[PDB]
């Protein structure tokens, strides 16, 4: 079998840049979030298969908030990316993972959070949002993995056909 760094248990850290945090959660619902604490709320929800447009629940930097969710296929997961922009402010959507694994990904790297989007197993690290903030915490739900830069074919790979 493939041979990561993991899995670690949920927890809140400093991911050190240049890293996948590759997250790997066993329940839909909230997945990890993370912030540079001025104008950066960063998180991540899982969304199960065959779910029409609703309004969800989901705590998210501590406060209950309602947002708009749907999964049209009838077979993939779909990660959702949400962004908060200052710390009162609402939570708006900026990308989606739409997989057969229920993996995602993120690393800080270039003052920015790379995210893996797309649809597996095409899916790639092609957005990202820009934190300008290298001791960023992230808080995570779920166990994770850690994939240096090195292997981020690896990486990409895992998101793409598991493990
Ligand atoms: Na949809």
């Amino acid at each position: 079998g493939s041979t990561l760094d993991g899995p670690y248990q949920p927890t809140t850290f400093n991911l050190p840049i240049d890293y996948w945090m590759l997250i790997a959660p066993t329940q839909i619902g909230r997945v990890a979030e993370g912030t540079n604490t001025t104008d950066r709320w960063f998180a991540c929800v899982l969304v199960e298969p065959n779910v029409q447009n609703t309004q969800r629940e989901y705590v998210l930097d501590g406060q209950t908030v309602q947002l708009q969710v749907s999964n049209n296929s009838s077979t993939l997961w779909k990660f959702i990316l949400f962004i908060k922009l200052e710390k009162n402010g609402a939570y708006s959507q900026y990308s989606t993972l739409s997989t057969s694994n229920k993996l995602c990904a993120w690393m800080k790297r270039e003052g920015r959070v790379y995210w893996y989007a797309g649809t597996t197993p095409n899916a790639s690290e092609s957005y990202y949002l820009t934190i300008n903030n290298d001791n960023s915490n992230v808080s995570c739900d779920a166990e994770f993995y850690l994939i240096p830069r090195s292997q981020t074919e690896l990486c990409t790979q895992y998101i793409n056909n598991g493990l």
